[PDB]
């Protein structure tokens, strides 16, 4: 769980939110066992961005090979708890914007946030991404966590290899769809690292 100073340094740094701004919210993995949540007010850049270690290894490895690549041993040093806080500190009644609804409405009810609403903005599978080589190309960076291959079936007939799904530039992308370009206000992330992962490794002196 959160230390003390934690809670108090995540409530705050979620207050930057806008209540009242256009919000996307998007995540990967099943909605009783997500990974990875990203929440992202694209009128100011702010976005909420952290991840979280699977209940269900044997869930996580199909997931992993199909939908957003991350490695199980990525996720070990993540800090936990982050993902009931968040929900629980969203502002009252707050109206977020996603591409399918569905998984994320079940989370949201199940921690009791039903005064959520959520928009579907239900683009066409390949529309909504229409810019997700442009997307990965100017902000890749902002996510290092999708490592591996993934491959997903082709609705008529075999597998193809596809650009991982991640919660955060999924978001991007998603908004850069929208409004038909990828000129968006950059993005910042209202999380500190420090927050997000637990201390790692002392530098290595070179
Ligand atoms: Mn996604
Ligand atoms: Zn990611």
């Amino acid at each position: 769980g959160l230390t003390y100073s934690q809670t108090m340094e995540l409530k705050d740094s979620m207050l930057q939110l806008d209540p009242n701004a256009k919000t996307w919210i998007d995540i990967e993995g099943r909605p009783e066992d997500p990974v990875e949540i990203a929440i992202y007010q694209p009128n100011n850049g702010q976005y909420i961005h952290f991840y979280r270690e699977p209940t269900d290894i044997k869930q996580f490895k199909q997931d992993s090979k199909h939908s957003h690549g991350i490695d199980i041993q990525d996720l070990f040093s993540v800090q936990p708890g982050l993902t009931s806080a968040v929900i629980e500190s969203l502002p009252k009644n707050m109206v977020l914007s996603c591409q399918g609804a569905d998984d994320i409405r079940k989370l949201l009810d199940s921690q009791n946030r039903r005064d959520i609403k959520l928009i579907d903005v239900s683009m066409q599978k390949d529309d909504a991404r229409k810019f997700e080589d442009k997307i990965w190309d100017e902000y890749k960076h902002l996510c290092r966590m999708h490592t591996g291959i993934v491959t997903q079936k082709k609705k008529r007939g075999g597998k193809e290899e596809v650009t991982p799904h991640c919660a955060l530039l999924d978001c991007l992308m998603f908004e850069a769809a929208v409004i038909g370009s990828p000129q968006i206000p950059t993005p910042r992330p209202v999380l500190s690292r420090d927050l997000v992962f637990r201390t790692g490794p002392p530098r290595v002196v070179l």
